[PDB]
């Protein structure tokens, strides 16, 4: 009963998709699980960092045992198809 909002951009698609996901933390295997179709992609997640010089970068996440970074009190992704 605790929550983040996760978002992402979804193979190329201009308009996100939002949704609540369920407690203090989400990891990339809690993300993963949102995703609707079956392959091999990337994963980017908006992050702030000091040493790169307007702020964000989309940081890649691999391991499903992590947590996804945080931005403004939601959790934006970018999934990216390996073509
Ligand atoms: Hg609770
Ligand atoms: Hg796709």
């Amino acid at each position: 009963c605790d929550s983040i909002v996760v978002a992402y951009y979804f193979c190329g698609e201009p308009i996100p998709y939002e949704t609540l996901v369920r407690g203090r933390a989400v990891t990339l295997g809690q993300f993963k699980e949102l995703l609707t179709k079956k392959g091999s992609y990337r994963y980017y997640f908006k992050k702030v960092s000091d040493e790169f010089d307007c702020g964000v970068v989309f940081e890649e996440v691999r391991e499903d045992e992590a947590i996804l970074p945080v931005f403004e009190e939601k959790i934006i992704g970018k999934v990216e198809k390996v073509d």
